[PDB]
């Protein structure tokens, strides 16, 4: 399992991501509007990243064979119809400057590799004598996207190309990059060599920058998408996917459970604007999600259009107690599961502990808890973390019981005497 | 899971049980010999219980203790009594009082196993229930039987006089100076046939008997019921597998433990089974051999001890202690290992991947413990990182069994160790000094 | 799996057993009445054994500490209140003589070991200088019966005691012995050493005599009994128990599925006469049972009081086709199972094959079959074995489909052109 | 189970497939080289098919065969065509006709793999459907995609013109002299997303195309979906495991085969996977290594051949044949083994017990066959008795691979053989002479 709140000295990222609200086609004004909202309402709670998802280099996002915006060295650039400030060689620098001025951080998603277009044009590699055709691995592609070919790690110039990307991103004032298409699929092995190359590239780029590569908990046996969305059966399944993830060795990274499909989403997407909506999650479901994401240290990336938040949604995001579980708790662990009743626990740094109790069933259930499950042999005071209220005291000889509505959960703080 | 070292103020029982060496047939001399050994070599390390397993009331037909018309030793109120051929100090009404007195005089504690219910022999004789107005026939549930032993019928908890019967047993045991009672046939023998109301009566009885006394029921994960692995047509006739010196049972215990920890539970220690170590099978018909030294290799023995320690299982030694060698005694007197079983908290399953298994716990002195297990039949490299156990600072790693330093380990590193098949390693992680 | 119709030159036993009808307490007149019925109606079809089940040595069958009938050498004898002809040292000889005169064979069940009573009396062992106390293994008992202790194979005299039993049984004209309490249970290992001793004892006894020792297919996860009875859920489970049995190595014996609880049963039993009844199996269930028992080569032991049979029950027992599957077919095998639809198959010796199709579901289902499942690549004629009727032809390119009522099955003969 | 050696008059396909050596990128010279080898060394033993795997229509961006505005090679009616950089004989309208002609001239047969559906590129271009009044957009089901490959959309079987599209593909393939078509992405990629009506159209199309042609779909048991064993967080992202030279996949195939045989089935051979033998991974990104000799030990290679033989799997060699050594060629030319795969009947699973596995079949010459497998990672003794396979007379036992006599075996005996880990033995049982 993954039982720490810091990995390489960093806590899980907290921010906003353009995908659930704007798909592949977010605009500069949309990004800045979200950054302004975050600066005014959220920043003081630790929300910090403003992240543009994939295909920011595609003017026509949301032919499938339309050209991508690309420099002479085969490096993808922001579409200036969507990012007017990127003109005249500026790229994302003006956007990131604005974000930094708000006290926030700027992130992007990229696809693994080198553009097929670069290979077509045989673009030179910046900082190398080799060209795109000489470094591409043209049999290594993405099972769900046609933008790129892999880079061939056995070729001179291959590392140079990756370095050239992260140097560009550094010049643009990027603070975070997530790389997609690293995971295995039927026809492609996990891209381990490119992972190593990317890691060296970001270390060399000359600017502090967070890298994210890990796909989160693996799938278990429209739904054809691997993406997490506002649908109870996907949220239900995430509970098991997390249990499985935790009992494996390869957990040295945040379990990335997915963007939070909360508030106003579906504005643009690959399948059109028709799906523009408020999250389909009930309030109980939304809290259930927040509780799992918090207690396992998932990054917290808000997926909705922030400026359309209501009081309720803002309140999900501004609970110092919940955020503290996600950012600072340790010994995070799966406690039990029986017949759709689930408990997870963690420990705070000030003598306290946390217990999350979940009813995943479609009918009301009574959830049970004892101090012996979480290592405590003294009387504690129990608090409800979400509403800050005192519940009761609890001794080692006792059991706590709570009836939970379907899909409802409770987050408890266990505080010593 | 179960993450505390104390329940109702007590730690997991440590002791000796007569079953793996002498089966149902231990004698008083054998009990005292083991008690004396424990007193002389083990008491100071926390070993305390001397436990007589089931059928202590069943003399055989060749004994002058045998009445063919009423073959179990039993009092007039339907309470089973010690076989006086095996326990001569029990004669003339003394019961187990002299034996428990001898054990107490060694600074040790005395335990017995009983079978759930009331003897069939009491039902036959229609024995009066002491402190009641009823008889055995009026309280027995004759359709409640134990499929692996004919001694008893269930007691029907819906009947007047049922609680009185159980009260009367625990009064007798208190009289005898008993400190520990384990009830067998108290789990469902066939999964569906549970005994929850009968358990509540036992609990009330022990609580009312006027003597401090530990009650042990059947929380699992041993015995293994309806084992999934290692199945043959002949062995499948045995639905209930008690733990013994066979790798197939030890291997399966690892999965059964993982499953047990994921249950809500009842707040009892997990019982992984008695320790089949040293000289076992002396008079024994249910184990994987005859009169023998344990079939477990040394690696396997440590593997068993490591899992039992890290999950807070009771530690009940099942060998004839007096025949121990230096190796076996050294398994019992390692204070570091015993301290994991007796004192650690936050006891938890960490990972399992292709027969590589990790468990962890935390000490009360700034230290943590990690158990790494190669369950495979060829050598494997086991890995570990600090992020799996909640540590974000550099630590010193020690081999608990041989009390030696291994190396330091930083949060940015992986610990790797090559382990032989069935071999494990118990690590102490202390703060980097 | 077990794919032959002869084991040590013998076919599966066919007969009547006293247990389902009379429990432990059958009488001489009851045994003879069943033998007479068998001689008059069944013998020509191959039904041959007349088998007295356990505790024929107990006068009070149906204290639990009442004495058993026993000779001076610790050998159990027939209760003369139940078996008057056993008087004056005759034992079962007059009964078996009567059975042989009817052209039939006589069998008994015994419990493993030596009587506890013999150990109490320290009875001498016939043909040995040792006594019962010197040969008994008093920690080895039966989990469900208190009559015996095991014999200790490491002791002189132990083999002699077993030999003395089979010599007695030979003198009584016994033709078949089943030994109970050989199988493992929680507290006792499988009794392998005693098995070897018993085998040598029967070889030495001086009379051809069939030994049966094998418990049949093991249990899977009043019902507390291991005995098979007239209850659909037990019959349902037998299908899986047989599948599991077949895929193990230790199959060198008939899979003994249990006595057939057909017709009039429950007359006496351990729990009294109150349960006296006609079989609770429906007609479809009764055929389903017969079909499984036949196709896997289970012994066929009728458990009811034969003299109370109706036309229907007699007809189950006198179908030469079905009996021929049980007695003579080979390559017996599990073909498929999906969602309570099951098929088994076998091959005859005259070019034909057999397919058994079963609906174990509580609702009607359609069962499918193709010639490729059973190794046939030519057109066949299909016959219904039970009613002898012609169904249809079937080519390799086709599928046979049949709707079956719940718990209903069909037995087909596949005959070449 | 599936117990015949002939289905619709044909036996399991034997041939070579370009995937394990060249992935999606085989060239015409590579296909002809393998075809020539097969013709020269293998044809006489029953090897006949030369099969080009998927993406034969996908030139890469560095090729002069590449149009960035329409990157897959495709005709005006939305039918995919050979990449002319890789298949230069395909130029100027020839398609695969010259290649199939060359293959036929060697006395061999020509096969391709296609992806289910219609190219997304056809939908984009709104390509007319040949012999219809409709276009690609009017027949595509754009919500039906393949999760592991972006080439196609599903064809909507509820639409007018859908059958016409499929008809048009099989006319093209008939034109090209194709003898075998395997459709990929035709099973449910995620178990629920099945394609039964689309299958019926494919079947009708191949039947109407005017050329005898074998259709192969996806009957299982390979690829393994949602594998139960050998799971890591990284590898679980791959839901579909194609068979390759890794023991963990071979091991799992044994259980997947047992499960497959217990299904009702559709009356197709079980496909256990292509044979990763000899020189593989030359241009390959989905396998467990790079340019290499097979990672399977010799014992493992025979183990694979034994299971594939005894269950009637197609035999598709996936190595670069021209680089074979004497060992690899000898695996392909053992007439006894091939005769099991091509001629045996009554093919059946016999037992599995603690990683010891037995399968059997019957020959058409009075003989039987038994395959014994040690799937364990240490040596084991495998047993066998005649009663398991329907024989009640004494037999002679032969080792099929090395064509040698072992011993006689009577019905009253057990055959025992010690097998190394992962080692198997294929026995012929003939009548005692």
């Amino acid at each position: 399992g993954m039982e720490v709140n810091r990995l390489s000295a960093l806590t899980p990222p907290m921010g906003w991501n353009s995908w659930d609200c704007y798909g592949a086609s977010v605009t500069e004004e949309e990004v800045l509007g979200n950054a302004e909202y975050m600066a005014n309402h959220l920043k003081k709670y630790g929300w910090e990243y403003i992240v543009v998802d994939i295909q920011w280099y595609e003017p026509t996002a949301n032919n499938p064979f339309a050209p991508l915006c690309m420099d002479e060295y085969g490096r993808l650039l922001p579409a200036t119809n969507r990012f007017p400030s990127a003109k005249n060689g500026a790229g994302f620098k003006p956007l990131s400057d604005a974000i930094h001025d708000l006290g926030l951080k700027f992130g992007i998603h990229i696809m693994r590799g080198i553009p097929r277009q670069a290979v077509y044009e045989n673009s030179p590699v910046l900082g190398s004598t080799k060209t795109a055709r000489e470094i591409a691995h043209t049999n290594s592609i993405c099972p769900w996207n046609t933008d790129m070919y892999g880079v061939d790690p056995t070729k001179e110039g291959a590392q140079s190309y990756y370095n050239s990307l992260f140097e560009l991103y550094a010049q643009w004032g990027v603070d975070f990059v997530k790389v997609d298409d690293i995971a295995a699929s039927r026809l492609y092995d996990t891209h381990l060599e490119e992972i190593k190359m990317i890691q060296r590239a970001i270390q060399a780029c000359g600017r502090p920058m967070v890298l994210s590569l890990s796909p989160g908990p693996a799938p278990i046996k429209w739904r054809i998408t691997d993406d997490f969305w506002d649908d109870w059966s996907l949220l239900y399944q995430m509970f098991e996917r997390c249990e499985v993830w935790e009992k494996h060795i390869g957990t040295g990274h945040w379990p990335d459970c997915g963007m939070l499909p909360l508030g106003h989403i579906g504005i643009r997407s690959v399948d059109g604007p028709g799906g523009d909506r408020w999250t389909r999650f009930t309030k109980d479901e939304q809290l259930t999600m927040m509780n799992l994401w918090a207690i396992c240290h998932s990054p917290l990336m808000f997926g909705g259009e922030l400026r359309d938040n209501d009081e309720w949604t803002l309140s999900l995001l501004t609970n110092e107690g919940i955020l503290s579980i996600n950012q600072k708790s340790v010994l995070n662990r799966f406690v039990y599961r029986e017949e759709d009743k689930v408990a997870w626990a963690a420990n705070g740094r000030n003598g306290e502990a946390y217990v999350a109790l979940f009813n995943l069933h479609d009918q009301q259930k009574t959830l049970q808890f004892r101090l012996d499950m979480v290592g405590i042999m003294e009387t504690v005071q129990l608090f409800n973390v979400w509403d800050r209220s005192f519940l009761q005291s609890l001794a080692p000889s006792e059991s706590f019981q709570i009836e939970l509505k379907p899909h409802q959960s409770m987050m408890l703080k266990l505080s010593p005497d």
